[PDB]
Parts: structure tokens; C-alpha cells; sequence
């Protein structure tokens, strides 16, 4: 018989959210602003053996790039190999060849975007005790349980909420910042353990990370993440901001309506003593011995003088206020904002999503 659809219990903001973030529509947008055939790949056809598959054909350039001229397979060869592999649409022209670290790296940071997608997906999949069920959550509620991540939407009083305003405000553009619309409070558990591992580290600060809307619900589920070929200016960690404009660059909006949609994460990052550089290194894996965190020192910094905190689980966290200001000592780094790495996933847990237009 048919099922009953029991009433959403969720907010109109945190609706629109779960709509945002699992949206077929989104991720297929997402696939062609990436460059991919979304008619030869469909969501529903992604699987992980694909997407393993692509990131051994960039293994291979990977290599060719690197150890020859040797007698191995041309780049251009090696480029096809990964094209049949993962099927891109260049207005039916032929994809161009993957013959720098830098289209390299962005053919990897494509494919750790498009696994997060393929995520999603897999994780909507019916179970069994689904189709057995005589009842079932509206499909918002589905959506939000699949995440096992609580949100939980503030309002304009809220302690924190002030304090997150100025931050966005007082770091973002300057001539056309990001216009805040809501703030969830997020708690995935179970990032709760790992993360009391560093109860000892007291340098604790609340920063940017900036995301495309498609991996919005991999994070929730599963935290930032560290993947075998994430990379970077400074190597294979975390990347975060202290100034939201720099954040702000990566996130991958959407419009809606009239509008321009996108979302932003805070974490709270336990960064311990600090190992600073001032020239890119993106061959870095941890940071030097006896450093717990690597700082790429900017030109400018959110004014120290304005830091304030907030108490998130009985422990200080450092959260910024100031306007970028500049930096004397690091007024010749290769870095304008500072990029702020973590080598643990242990090391970070999300505290806020922020919807911005
Ligand atoms: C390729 C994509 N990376 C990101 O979402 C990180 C974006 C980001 N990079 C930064 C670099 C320097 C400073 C700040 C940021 C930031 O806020 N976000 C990814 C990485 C792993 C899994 C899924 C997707």
C-alpha cells in the first residue's frame, strides 16, 4: 500500500539548505563548470571504481611529468587514457593535454570534488529497511538524518552571533562583502573524540574554510578531510583563512532566483605551536618537528589587537575581529592573506555553516 510522507520538521532556512546542498541540479552544474560530459556521466553512473580509476590515469601523468624522459607513454597518451576514463565536454573538441604540476593538481582537486559528489549520491541510496517501513520522513528530513550531523539555526541574539558578524565583516571584501543570511551551529559527533585529543594545545582559533556547494554535504558527514593527492601552496593538509575574502574565493556559489547562493564553514583549529613561512612549499606533508601547525604568513592579518574569544566546550577559541592590517615582518611573503594548514583531520572541528548571498 502506498506510504504515509510524515510532515517535515525543519526550519524554512535548514530546508532550503538540504535542498541546496543535495540538489541534483547543483551537482550537475557543478560537473560542467568543472568541465564534464554530464550526459556521458550521469550521477547516477558515478561509482567509486571510476573515480579510482581517474585518479591512477593521473598517477600515471603524475609520474611522466616527473622521472622521464624515459620511454614511457606520452603525456598526450597518458592525457586520453584519463579522458576515456573520466569523460569531459569541451564543446565536442578534443580536452587538452595534462602537461603541468598546475592543470595536474586541478585535474585532482576536480576528482576530490566529484568523489564528494559521488558521496552524496551514495549516500541517499534506499536501504532495505526503507522499502520496508509503512511510514517515511519527508524528504527534507531524510536528507538532514542521512547527514548525522546536527544543525541547529541562530538567531540574531544568540551569544556567537555578533561576534561571527564582525568576523565576516571586518574580513570580507571591503567594497562588496558577503551579505550573511543565516548561521547553523554544527555538531557531527564523533568528530568530538579525536578532537579532545588536543585538549592540551591552548592555541586554539576559529577560521574560514571556504567550499563548493558540492562537497557541502561530504563535509557535513564526514569533516574537512586530508586525501592522498590533496595539494596546494602549502602541501597536502587543511586549508584554512583568518580573512573571509580569502575563503570567500573558493567558494563555489550558485544562483537562485535573483541571487548568488553559497556557504562558508568556521572550524575550531588547534594550531599549537606555529611554524611560519613566507614562500610557497607545496611539497610539505607535516609540519617541520616539534610544530603542530604551518602558518604562510600574509602581507596582512586580521588586526591582533581586536582578537576577542569565544568558549566552545569549556576551552578558549581565539576568534578574529580586526580589519586586515598589515604585517611589517612578513610585508615581502609570496602570500597577500595567510593560508593556515593543519596535516591532522584530529586537529580541526566544524563549529558553523554560514549561508551568504
Ligand atoms: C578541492 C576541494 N578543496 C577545497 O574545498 C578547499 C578549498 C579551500 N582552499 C583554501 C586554500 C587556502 C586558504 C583557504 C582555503 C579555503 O577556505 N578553502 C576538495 C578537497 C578535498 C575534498 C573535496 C574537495
Amino acid at each position: 500500500s502506498m506510504k504515509r510522507v510524515q510532515p517535515c520538521s525543519l526550519d524554512p532556512a535548514t530546508q532550503k539548505l538540504i535542498t541546496n546542498i543535495f540538489s541534483k541540479e547543483m551537482f550537475k552544474n557543478t560537473m560542467a563548470l568543472m568541465d564534464l560530459d554530464v550526459k556521458k556521466m550521469p550521477l547516477g553512473k558515478l561509482s567509486k571504481q571510476q573515480i579510482a580509476r581517474g585518479f591512477e590515469a593521473l598517477e600515471a601523468l603524475e609520474e611522466a611529468l616527473k622521472g622521464p624522459t624515459d620511454g614511457g607513454q606520452s603525456l598526450e597518451e597518458l592525457s586520453s587514457h584519463f579522458y576515456t576514463v573520466i569523460p569531459h565536454n569541451f564543446g565536442h573538441s578534443q580536452p587538452p593535454p595534462i602537461n603541468s604540476p598546475e592543470l595536474l593538481q586541478a585535474k585532482k582537486d576536480m576528482l576530490l570534488v566529484l568523489a564528494d559528489i559521488e558521496l552524496a549520491q551514495a549516500l541517499q541510496a534506499v536501504s532495505e529497511q526503507e522499502k520496508t517501513v509503512e511510514e517515511v520522513p519527508h524528504p527534507l528530513d531524510r536528507d538532514y538524518q542521512l547527514l548525522k550531523c546536527q544543525l541547529q539555526l541562530l538567531d540574531s541574539g544568540a551569544p556567537e552571533y555578533k561576534v561571527i558578524q564582525t568576523y565576516l565583516e571586518q574580513t570580507g571584501s571591503n567594497h562588496r562583502c558577503p551579505t550573511l543570511q543565516h548561521i547553523w551551529k554544527v555538531n557531527q559527533e564523533g568528530e568530538e573524540d579525536r578532537f579532545q585529543a588536543h585538549s592540551k594545545l591552548g592555541n586554539r582559533k576559529l577560521l574560514w574554510h571556504g567550499t563548493n556547494m558540492a562537497v557541502v554535504a561530504a563535509i557535513l558527514t564526514s569533516g574537512l578531510r586530508i586525501m592522498p593527492h590533496s595539494g596546494g601552496r602549502v602541501g597536502k593538509g587543511i586549508y584554512f583563512a583568518s580573512e573571509n575574502s580569502k575563503s570567500a574565493g573558493y567558494v563555489i556559489g550558485m544562483k537562485c532566483g535573483a541571487h548568488h547562493v553559497g556557504y562558508m564553514f568556521l572550524g575550531e583549529v588547534a594550531l599549537g605551536r606555529e611554524h611560519h613561512i613566507n614562500t610557497d612549499n607545496p611539497s610539505l606533508k607535516s609540519p617541520p618537528p616539534g610544530f603542530d601547525s604551518v602558518i604562510a604568513r600574509g602581507h596582512t592579518e586580521p588586526d591582533p589587537t581586536q582578537d576577542t574569544e569565544l568558549e566552545l566546550d569549556g576551552q578558549q577559541v581565539v576568534v578574529p575581529q580586526g580589519q586586515p592590517v598589515p604585517c611589517p615582518e612578513f610585508s615581502s611573503s609570496t602570500f597577500s592573506q595567510s593560508e593556515y594548514l593543519i596535516y591532522q583531520e584530529s586537529q580541526c572541528r566544524l563549529r558553523y555553516l554560514l549561508e551568504v548571498h
